[PDB]
């Protein structure tokens, strides 16, 4: 196919001038220090799709470090060097990070081709040359341009997933972000690497990251679902079986995470999802998952809390009951515990349980009473904190005045 | 002779990064709109000389306006377009703006554009398009002349074409401590004698002249101008004699001092004070009209040439302060210098101390006006009696009210009512 294309006009019309100007300069600096300068990866992809990107990757043929020190000279910002693998990032204003790398060991200067070929999918393996001579040059050896037109996710070569099974995850994320489809050959390859154990063959940490990145997408459920279609989940969490049920939970989970965030703050989605994936895990199967990925040791208790009390919750919800009855179930629990509870309901029940949650957040108001009256009268320890709890509940449902309710339960519990 | 050299290394080393990046961007734009882009004029001269320069003077082979318009898409600022004659200006901050013009009518049409300029060292260019980014272009041998410090017109008619360049050539001579190579010297004299300055408008000459007086040695520029007999051809009745000269010397040694105690000094006028001395009624008319001088300047100037002798015998015999006041009472700072133009040594240290006395011994402390108005009195006598007190103060004093009474008293030679 056409391998070279002029996207210079495309550049000036779609690229904000502060940024287009930075390209013209990087290109000239490249020429001044005698190195080919390319912008590569995601920006090239998004540019052709009309998507904005402010995370731009430069590849030079030469020395990133040199090239980047030479650039700092003429550009305002902070330079971070990473010597071990000649690489660098220049930090510019307005969320704008410019990363520079050195391409390793087809006119000739086509060593970018060896750089491009090492990448994951064709839409992500294209390059735009920035040196003034060839300023707008779209370099596309692998048919990523057409693959953008035809909405196709495609690996560069047969051994792609075997080299990095982490791309199994990447393929699905991108195919779900853009509504593309993983082409036949890649799908056979993807399926095969999953089936054979390639994921189980890759480190927890890299899997976790690729997982988190999915959870930072617009619609993670899409990807989780697609994963389930490719048996990927079974192989990440060996005791998790993604059934109509789990998936119904996952949908509720995702529906309610906003509403939670809005009222309780940051939700760590990786933990929120694990609450679902991991329900009903035996003790042993839990340690292995908790060790493969690094999972806060108390998690399995928190999950076990939700999976144990869920029918009771459901039950209380039907039969609308006194808020004080559900309090013990949401006591001092993570936003993920709350999310996990919400995973279990929809419609009327859902909102109903919402209102309880609010009633609990907001009505923690013990107000006038402040623990003084308690150790003013005689008290020690645990009793202090049990009278304080009985006062608390009485409020949630109705109310008394200041402390009739206090002497109500020191003389009701006195019995 | 070598025309092309590569000053790109010198560019990154000497030019400010904001500006360099401008230069690179500008070159890059030209390539995008198919126009050769050069930086020209004095920036090139100054770069080469290590002298700071912010002027961004640009010439393109294509169309200043289309170019300037294209550049504006990517550069924040006001675009003024000098639509007649195809020039533009791109306005940016820091005191910074880009002047873009069209290389008038091989890429080496810049040669024709470089050929119209004044002197070799101002006739160069640096190309900016990325393929030739730091490329010096010296068809006319401005590098050689820059290094040898030589002022040399580009061709034979240069002075006939623009007599302004005669004053320019001197100005530069003295700014860079350069000298005017002989053929340009011979060629200038010729242009001056044949009467070419007078053939070209007053403003144009006036501007070049004010410009000369802002430079490093105005004195030097003037004695030099005198050598080529240009003064005589600018102000027909000014004859640069050693009298005329020694006045000018003092003028300039004193301006610093004047400017110190009194304030800004207009050098152009401060010079004309000396040039225009002794111009008859009919001659002042012509000069004043041509260079757009103040109707009144002649008066101020005549004032000094007349009252000048009197001042000397006032300093020999250090007569009390009062006796000189009438002579410097409302006059301009230029007038003050004009007077100072006559004094050397101990005559000036004395005359200087007098001026300083009157400056801040105005000192009308409590006897201000309507005090005297509360006795009888009405206009123009008020002013006279007030003055006579202040005047007595210049040379010692009393209460400030005892003196007014000694003076109304002295009044009775006559005023108009009262006075036991
Ligand atoms: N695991 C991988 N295998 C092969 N190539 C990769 C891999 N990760 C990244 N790349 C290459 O690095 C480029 C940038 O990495 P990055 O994760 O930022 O990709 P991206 O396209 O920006 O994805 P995102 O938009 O999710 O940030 C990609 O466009 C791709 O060429
Ligand atoms: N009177 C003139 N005749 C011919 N060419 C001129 C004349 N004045 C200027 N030029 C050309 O245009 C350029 C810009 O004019 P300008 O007076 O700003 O020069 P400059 O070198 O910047 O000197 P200055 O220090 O006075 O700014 C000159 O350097 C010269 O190349």
């Amino acid at each position: 196919m056409q391998i070279f294309r002029d996207v210079s006009k495309l550049l000036v019309e779609r690229v904000d001038p502060k940024i287009l100007n930075l390209f013209r300069l990087l290109g000239k600096f490249g020429d001044e220090v005698n190195m080919p300068v390319y912008v590569v990866g995601g920006f090239v992809r998004d540019l052709l799709l009309g998507i904005k990107n402010l995370d731009i990757d430069i590849v030079v043929e030469g020395n990133a470090l040199e090239f980047a020190e030479y650039a700092k000279r003429f550009l305002p910002g902070k330079l971070v060097k990473h010597d071990k693998f000649m690489t660098a990032s220049l930090f510019l204003k307005g969320g704008l990070r410019i990363d520079i790398a050195t391409a390793r060991l087809d006119v000739e200067m086509s060593t970018i081709k060896k750089d491009l070929y090492r990448r994951d999918f064709t839409i992500n393996a294209m390059a735009i040359k920035l040196n003034p001579k060839d300023f707008g040059l779209l370099i596309d050896f692998f048919g990523g341009y057409r693959d953008l037109k035809e909405g196709v996710i495609r690996v560069l070569h047969t051994l792609s997933f075997v080299d990095d099974p982490t791309r199994i995850l990447r393929a699905i994320r991108f195919e779900q972000r853009f509504d593309f489809r993983i082409e036949e050959t890649t799908e056979r390859l993807l399926k095969q690497a999953v089936e054979e154990g390639y994921l189980e063959r890759t480190t927890g940490p890299r899997l976790r990251q690729e997982l988190e990145k999915i959870l930072e997408e617009k619609n993670p459920l899409k990807s989780i679902r697609r994963m389930a279609q490719f048996d990927v989940i079974k192989h990440l969490f060996p005791k998790t079986y993604y059934t109509p049920s789990m998936d119904e939970k996952m949908e509720n989970l995702f529906r309610n995470i906003p509403w939670v965030e809005e009222n309780f703050g940051e939700v760590d989605r990786f933990y929120a999802v694990l609450h679902v994936f991991l329900e009903f895990y035996d003790d042993e199967s839990w340690k292995e998952v908790r060790d493969r990925y690094s999972l806060r040791r108390n998690l399995i208790n928190e999950i076990r809390h939700v999976e144990k009390s869920a029918p009771a919750l459901l039950e209380m919800l039907s039969e609308r009951v006194p808020a004080s009855f559900v309090y013990p179930l949401v006591k001092g629990v993570s936003n993920e515990t709350i999310c996990h509870f919400l995973a279990y309901l929809s419609g009327e029940k859902e909102g109903l349980f919402k209102s309880y949650l609010l009633k609990i957040k907001n009505t923690k108001l013990e107000k006038i009473n402040g623990e003084y009256l308690i150790r003013k009268g005689i008290t020690s320890g645990k009793i202090i904190g049990e009278v304080l709890e009985k006062i608390l509940m009485k409020k949630l449902d109705g109310d008394t005045r200041d402390e009739e309710e206090i002497l109500e339960e020191v003389l009701a519990s006195l019995e």
